DNA sequence: TGCGTTTAAGCGGTGCTAGAGCTGTCTACGACCAATTGAGCGGCCTCGGCACCGGGATTCTCCAGGGCGGCCGCGGATGCATTAATGC
């Protein structure tokens, strides 16, 4: 199992923490990164993904 | 803009201590590689949401007729000029 489901993120932890990895920042990453990174991340994309579900549903629309 | 004044920074100088800066040490702690499987992903075919127009109710703008105080066409005078029969 990988770490996001027992730290109920969505955002996959792996994947952001190889895109650190490689994404030529600092040679050395800390645990406590990928998971703050994730995390932020799907907090603002479901705040986003909220308000834009809003402006559509107030315009008679489901999409 | 110009002036009297007054509240006040600029300045010379001190004693420190809370605090910035350089240095061993080990101890957490991640870099890297067999190995797997499981979630991310390529592809597909459909029905429900969506696109666009119809029929009226509704809402918005915009048209003209009617009662308000000043008008510019006209007619006649009666003077300026002309004119013809007659006394001289």
């Amino acid at each position: 199992q990988s770490r996001s489901a027992k730290a109920g993120l969505t955002f996959p932890v792996g994947r952001v923490h190889r895109l650190l990895r490689r994404g030529n920042y600092a040679q050395r990453i800390g645990s406590g990164a990928p998971v703050y990174l994730t995390a932020v991340l799907e907090y603002l994309a479901a705040e986003i993904l909220e308000l834009a579900g809003n402006a559509a549903r107030d315009n008679k629309k489901t999409r």
